[PDB]
Protein backbone atom coordinates (compact mmCIF):
# COMPACT_ATOMS: atom_id res chain seq x y z
CA UNK A 1 0.00 0.00 0.00
CA UNK A 2 1.41 3.47 -0.81
CA UNK A 3 2.52 5.59 2.13
CA UNK A 4 1.36 8.35 2.73
CA UNK A 5 -1.92 6.47 2.39
CA UNK A 6 -5.20 8.35 1.90
CA UNK A 7 -8.76 6.98 1.76
CA UNK A 8 -12.09 8.79 1.71
CA UNK A 9 -14.07 7.57 4.69
CA UNK A 10 -17.16 7.97 6.84
CA UNK A 11 -17.36 7.05 10.52
CA UNK A 12 -20.08 6.59 13.10
CA UNK A 13 -20.68 4.60 16.27
CA UNK A 14 -19.64 1.03 15.54
CA UNK A 15 -17.15 1.89 12.78
CA UNK A 16 -13.73 0.21 12.98
CA UNK A 17 -10.54 1.33 11.20
CA UNK A 18 -8.05 -1.54 10.84
CA UNK A 19 -4.46 -0.81 9.87
CA UNK A 20 -1.74 -3.44 9.44
CA UNK A 21 1.81 -2.35 8.95
CA UNK A 22 5.34 -2.19 9.93
CA UNK A 23 7.93 0.41 11.08
CA UNK A 24 10.59 1.27 8.50
CA UNK A 25 13.38 1.32 11.11
CA UNK A 26 14.22 -0.25 14.46
CA UNK A 27 13.00 1.54 17.58
CA UNK A 28 16.49 2.91 18.27
CA UNK A 29 16.01 5.18 15.22
CA UNK A 30 12.65 6.43 16.61
CA UNK A 31 10.48 5.95 13.52
CA UNK A 32 7.04 7.55 13.64
CA UNK A 33 3.52 6.50 12.69
CA UNK A 34 0.72 9.04 12.21
CA UNK A 35 -3.01 8.38 11.65
CA UNK A 36 -5.22 11.44 11.08
CA UNK A 37 -9.02 11.49 10.70
CA UNK A 38 -9.74 14.60 8.56
CA UNK A 39 -12.94 16.58 7.98
CA UNK A 40 -12.22 17.07 4.25
CA UNK A 41 -10.18 15.36 1.56
CA UNK A 42 -7.69 18.26 1.66
CA UNK A 43 -4.69 17.71 3.94
CA UNK A 44 -4.99 21.16 5.50
CA UNK A 45 -8.51 20.37 6.72
CA UNK A 46 -9.27 19.95 10.43
CA UNK A 47 -8.37 16.74 12.23
CA UNK A 48 -10.99 15.13 14.45
CA UNK A 49 -8.54 12.52 15.78
CA UNK A 50 -4.74 12.71 15.45
CA UNK A 51 -2.79 9.60 16.59
CA UNK A 52 1.01 9.87 16.48
CA UNK A 53 3.37 7.13 17.64
CA UNK A 54 7.05 7.76 18.31
CA UNK A 55 7.93 4.06 18.37
CA UNK A 56 9.56 3.04 21.64
CA UNK A 57 9.03 6.45 23.29
CA UNK A 58 5.52 7.94 23.42
CA UNK A 59 2.15 8.42 21.76
CA UNK A 60 0.40 11.77 21.42
CA UNK A 61 -3.24 12.32 20.50
CA UNK A 62 -4.91 15.62 19.70
CA UNK A 63 -7.34 17.39 17.41
CA UNK A 64 -6.75 20.25 14.99
CA UNK A 65 -9.76 22.57 15.03
CA UNK A 66 -10.15 25.60 12.77
CA UNK A 67 -6.50 25.17 11.88
CA UNK A 68 -5.06 25.09 15.42
CA UNK A 69 -3.93 22.18 17.57
CA UNK A 70 -5.81 21.69 20.81
CA UNK A 71 -4.96 20.02 24.15
CA UNK A 72 -2.68 17.08 23.50
CA UNK A 73 -2.98 13.80 25.38
CA UNK A 74 0.45 12.19 25.83
CA UNK A 75 0.83 8.52 26.68
CA UNK A 76 3.96 6.52 27.55
CA UNK A 77 2.13 3.25 26.96
CA UNK A 78 4.03 1.35 24.25
CA UNK A 79 2.62 -2.07 23.30
CA UNK A 80 4.32 -1.94 19.89
CA UNK A 81 7.23 -4.39 19.56
CA UNK A 82 10.63 -3.52 18.04
CA UNK A 83 10.98 -4.72 14.45
CA UNK A 84 7.53 -6.35 14.34
CA UNK A 85 4.45 -6.01 12.22
CA UNK A 86 1.58 -4.41 14.13
CA UNK A 87 -2.19 -4.56 13.78
CA UNK A 88 -3.92 -1.35 14.82
CA UNK A 89 -7.70 -1.28 15.31
CA UNK A 90 -9.45 2.03 16.04
CA UNK A 91 -13.11 1.58 17.06
CA UNK A 92 -15.66 4.41 17.19
CA UNK A 93 -17.57 4.08 20.46
CA UNK A 94 -20.38 6.49 21.43
CA UNK A 95 -18.12 8.52 23.69
CA UNK A 96 -14.58 7.90 22.44
CA UNK A 97 -12.22 6.19 20.04
CA UNK A 98 -10.71 2.97 21.37
CA UNK A 99 -7.30 1.97 20.00
CA UNK A 100 -6.31 -1.70 20.07
CA UNK A 101 -2.71 -2.72 19.33
CA UNK A 102 -2.29 -6.39 18.40
CA UNK A 103 -5.62 -7.13 20.09
CA UNK A 104 -4.85 -5.27 23.35
CA UNK A 105 -6.75 -2.12 24.38
CA UNK A 106 -4.05 0.52 24.51
CA UNK A 107 -5.41 4.07 24.15
CA UNK A 108 -8.72 5.93 24.15
CA UNK A 109 -9.63 9.48 23.15
CA UNK A 110 -13.01 11.05 23.92
CA UNK A 111 -14.81 12.63 20.98
CA UNK A 112 -14.19 16.37 20.66
CA UNK A 113 -15.90 16.64 17.25
CA UNK A 114 -18.63 14.26 16.19
CA UNK A 115 -17.12 11.38 14.19
CA UNK A 116 -19.72 12.03 11.45
CA UNK A 117 -17.58 15.04 10.52
CA UNK A 118 -14.81 12.75 9.22
CA UNK A 119 -14.44 12.58 5.43
CA UNK A 120 -10.92 11.16 5.02
CA UNK A 121 -8.25 9.08 6.80
CA UNK A 122 -4.52 9.49 6.23
CA UNK A 123 -1.79 7.09 7.43
CA UNK A 124 1.79 8.27 7.03
CA UNK A 125 5.36 8.66 8.39
CA UNK A 126 7.84 5.82 8.89
CA UNK A 127 5.81 2.67 8.20
CA UNK A 128 5.00 0.30 5.41
CA UNK A 129 1.39 -0.80 5.11
CA UNK A 130 -0.14 -4.13 4.05
CA UNK A 131 -3.79 -3.62 5.06
CA UNK A 132 -6.25 -0.76 5.52
CA UNK A 133 -9.98 -1.17 6.08
CA UNK A 134 -12.88 0.95 7.33
CA UNK A 135 -15.92 -1.07 8.36
CA UNK A 136 -19.34 0.03 7.10
CA UNK A 137 -21.65 -2.59 8.64
CA UNK A 138 -23.81 -0.59 11.05
CA UNK A 139 -26.52 2.03 10.67
CA UNK B 1 14.59 7.05 -5.52
CA UNK B 2 13.37 4.72 -2.73
CA UNK B 3 12.91 6.25 0.70
CA UNK B 4 14.39 5.27 3.18
CA UNK B 5 17.40 5.65 0.91
CA UNK B 6 20.72 3.99 1.78
CA UNK B 7 24.08 4.25 0.00
CA UNK B 8 27.51 3.00 1.03
CA UNK B 9 29.81 6.01 1.16
CA UNK B 10 33.21 7.38 2.09
CA UNK B 11 33.88 10.98 3.08
CA UNK B 12 36.91 13.19 3.54
CA UNK B 13 37.81 16.86 3.31
CA UNK B 14 36.36 18.15 0.04
CA UNK B 15 33.57 15.56 -0.20
CA UNK B 16 30.08 16.88 -1.02
CA UNK B 17 26.77 15.06 -0.46
CA UNK B 18 24.02 16.42 -2.72
CA UNK B 19 20.40 15.53 -2.03
CA UNK B 20 17.43 16.74 -4.08
CA UNK B 21 13.95 16.07 -2.85
CA UNK B 22 10.64 17.14 -1.71
CA UNK B 23 8.49 17.02 1.48
CA UNK B 24 5.55 14.61 1.35
CA UNK B 25 3.21 17.06 3.10
CA UNK B 26 2.74 20.80 3.53
CA UNK B 27 4.58 22.46 6.41
CA UNK B 28 1.37 22.66 8.46
CA UNK B 29 1.57 18.85 8.83
CA UNK B 30 5.19 19.12 10.07
CA UNK B 31 6.82 16.52 7.82
CA UNK B 32 10.37 15.52 8.73
CA UNK B 33 13.60 14.93 6.83
CA UNK B 34 16.51 12.99 8.35
CA UNK B 35 20.03 12.52 6.95
CA UNK B 36 22.39 10.28 8.95
CA UNK B 37 26.08 9.60 8.23
CA UNK B 38 26.73 6.13 9.73
CA UNK B 39 29.97 4.35 10.67
CA UNK B 40 28.74 0.97 9.36
CA UNK B 41 26.18 -0.29 6.87
CA UNK B 42 24.00 -1.46 9.79
CA UNK B 43 21.33 1.03 10.89
CA UNK B 44 22.16 0.59 14.57
CA UNK B 45 25.75 1.73 13.96
CA UNK B 46 27.02 5.06 15.32
CA UNK B 47 26.13 8.31 13.58
CA UNK B 48 28.90 10.79 12.90
CA UNK B 49 26.46 13.48 11.69
CA UNK B 50 22.69 13.43 12.26
CA UNK B 51 20.67 16.15 10.46
CA UNK B 52 16.94 16.25 11.21
CA UNK B 53 14.55 18.84 9.78
CA UNK B 54 11.08 19.41 11.21
CA UNK B 55 9.90 21.42 8.20
CA UNK B 56 8.70 24.88 9.18
CA UNK B 57 9.77 24.52 12.84
CA UNK B 58 13.37 23.57 13.65
CA UNK B 59 16.49 21.61 12.74
CA UNK B 60 18.45 19.47 15.18
CA UNK B 61 21.94 18.09 14.65
CA UNK B 62 23.75 15.58 16.82
CA UNK B 63 25.96 12.50 16.85
CA UNK B 64 25.25 9.03 18.20
CA UNK B 65 28.42 7.63 19.76
CA UNK B 66 28.73 4.12 21.17
CA UNK B 67 24.96 3.89 20.92
CA UNK B 68 24.08 7.09 22.81
CA UNK B 69 23.04 10.51 21.54
CA UNK B 70 25.33 13.37 22.44
CA UNK B 71 24.85 17.16 22.78
CA UNK B 72 22.25 18.29 20.28
CA UNK B 73 22.54 21.53 18.35
CA UNK B 74 19.10 23.04 17.72
CA UNK B 75 18.53 25.67 15.04
CA UNK B 76 15.41 27.69 14.23
CA UNK B 77 16.84 28.70 10.86
CA UNK B 78 14.40 27.50 8.18
CA UNK B 79 15.35 28.30 4.57
CA UNK B 80 13.17 25.45 3.25
CA UNK B 81 10.04 26.67 1.44
CA UNK B 82 6.54 25.22 1.95
CA UNK B 83 5.55 22.79 -0.80
CA UNK B 84 8.78 23.22 -2.77
CA UNK B 85 11.53 20.96 -3.99
CA UNK B 86 14.78 21.54 -2.11
CA UNK B 87 18.43 20.99 -2.98
CA UNK B 88 20.57 20.10 0.03
CA UNK B 89 24.37 20.16 -0.24
CA UNK B 90 26.49 18.95 2.69
CA UNK B 91 30.21 19.73 2.26
CA UNK B 92 32.98 18.19 4.36
CA UNK B 93 35.34 20.99 5.40
CA UNK B 94 38.45 20.36 7.51
CA UNK B 95 36.75 21.46 10.71
CA UNK B 96 33.02 21.01 10.10
CA UNK B 97 30.18 20.02 7.81
CA UNK B 98 28.61 22.93 5.94
CA UNK B 99 24.97 22.56 4.91
CA UNK B 100 23.68 24.57 1.95
CA UNK B 101 19.94 24.76 1.25
CA UNK B 102 19.07 25.87 -2.29
CA UNK B 103 22.54 27.40 -2.59
CA UNK B 104 22.43 29.32 0.73
CA UNK B 105 24.73 28.44 3.65
CA UNK B 106 22.32 27.44 6.38
CA UNK B 107 23.91 25.21 9.04
CA UNK B 108 27.33 23.98 10.13
CA UNK B 109 28.39 21.24 12.55
CA UNK B 110 31.97 20.81 13.76
CA UNK B 111 33.44 17.33 13.40
CA UNK B 112 33.10 15.22 16.54
CA UNK B 113 34.29 12.01 14.84
CA UNK B 114 36.62 12.07 11.86
CA UNK B 115 34.58 11.95 8.63
CA UNK B 116 36.78 9.05 7.45
CA UNK B 117 34.79 6.91 9.90
CA UNK B 118 31.67 7.20 7.71
CA UNK B 119 30.72 4.07 5.75
CA UNK B 120 27.06 4.74 4.87
CA UNK B 121 24.53 7.55 4.36
CA UNK B 122 20.80 7.18 5.00
CA UNK B 123 18.09 9.66 3.94
CA UNK B 124 14.61 9.03 5.30
CA UNK B 125 11.33 10.30 6.84
CA UNK B 126 8.71 12.39 5.02
CA UNK B 127 10.33 13.22 1.68
CA UNK B 128 10.51 11.97 -1.85
CA UNK B 129 13.92 11.95 -3.48
CA UNK B 130 14.98 12.61 -7.09
CA UNK B 131 18.77 12.90 -6.71
CA UNK B 132 21.51 11.62 -4.40
CA UNK B 133 25.24 11.99 -5.04
CA UNK B 134 28.46 11.73 -3.05
CA UNK B 135 31.43 13.37 -4.72
CA UNK B 136 34.71 11.44 -4.92
CA UNK B 137 36.99 13.89 -6.75
CA UNK B 138 39.65 14.75 -4.18
CA UNK B 139 42.49 12.87 -2.53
Amino acid sequence: LPVPYTEAASLSTGSTVTIKGRPLACFLAEPYLQVDFHTEMKEESDIVFHFQVCFGRRVVMNSREYGAWKQQVESKNMPFQDGQEFELSISVLPDKYQVMVNGQSSYTFDHRIKPEAVKMVQVWRDISLTKFNVSYLKR
